[PDB]
């Protein structure tokens, strides 16, 4: 049994596996970065179906890759091309392109995903990144999730678009009219919502 | 299932098995190039000692760091390991620590590498070593070959104890103290100065065993 929770699939009832997993995590995290500090070094990503009407149905889906300093990259995939483990490592390889130019890093991302896979994982390793642990089923944990889709919801509200390049327009426009002052403060948040979980004993607090 | 450095790992690791494996490796690895972590990782796991070596047995558990032996304890036969038993075992191996950490210049905070599959790490344990300020390394599950403790001690008493029986459970505790104080500073600091060549190797091998 299920439910969205920041319009990913999630158990209606987490186990008590699954919350002492959230709370192991996030604990160690706080020490981590209290005693090493490595915030601002997150590198950050998630995927979002955008529908071309904001009141089956046509949509595209996007995949955005963003820091406290700011945005580092985004790409839309076509409808009707599911994404793969070894175009992902391609997405990987170009984003750290991006970003070695605006410029080692930590990736924060959902694991628990197809495309990521060997591919994938060989890429990150083979160019140095260290992935962040993540508690499965932990959207409130991952800020593309909890900060910027929600915000990026928050604008698509009441839009109708008539062809993809329009969604596109809507959503550059809307990655692009943000300040670093946004991206900041969806890294700079997660303190919080970790300490936030530990009080909840690894149970959802929103 | 079939048996591996004494615990139950499955014979074919599913694809995403040795894909954990290799996420926290390579991770490990990197975090550690990054900001050198060994020397505070303080490491345990528990293992059924047998009382005729070449059933009646006697559980042990044992702590360390690279630094040395911190504590170790038996569960006689009959009784089970709670989570608040346990909470209460890292209670005193901390306790322990910081008599023989007292002796320093700075503590550094310490990270517990540790089986998190058993049953007893729930909410007491972790309780407790959040209350303690303890950061709890990753840990891919079916591991054993990542775990210092059972790659490197209790694969050198398998090695001290074979063909030896003792009719009484203090003898057999009395066998594993002989062993432990018989082992150098630097037989502790090796196990832990391994994992980096074992994290690689499960890299290289794209997260499958390599022993």
């Amino acid at each position: 049994e299920k439910v969205k929770k920041l319009d990913k699939w999630v158990p209606h009832e987490l186990t008590e596996n699954q919350k002492n997993r959230r709370f192991e995590v996030s604990s160690s995290l706080i020490l981590r970065n209290h005693n090493e500090p490595f915030l601002d070094r997150i590198v950050t990503c998630d995927e979002k179906w955008i529908l071309y009407d904001n009141r089956h149905p046509k949509k595209v889906m996007v995949t955005i890759w963003w820091s406290a300093a700011g945005l580092i990259h985004y790409s839309f995939l076509n409808p009707g091309e599911t994404i793969t483990s070894e175009k992902y490592a391609q997405e990987i390889d170009e984003m750290n392109q991006k970003l070695q130019r605006l410029q080692r890093p930590i990736l924060l991302h959902d694991n628990a995903r197809p495309h990521v896979a060997q591919p994938t994982l060989q890429k990150l390793n083979e160019l140095g990144y260290e992935v962040l642990p993540h508690p499965p089923y932990s959207p409130d944990l991952l800020p593309t999730n909890y900060h910027v889709f929600k915000h990026l919801n928050n604008f698509l509200q009441g839009k109708r678009f008539h062809n993809q390049q329009d969604a596109e327009n809507a959503f550059q426009e809307f990655v692009e009219s943000q300040s670093t002052d946004f991206y900041w403060t969806g890294i700079n948040q997660l303190i919080s919502r970790w300490q936030k979980c530990v009080d909840c004993n690894g149970s959802y607090f929103d």
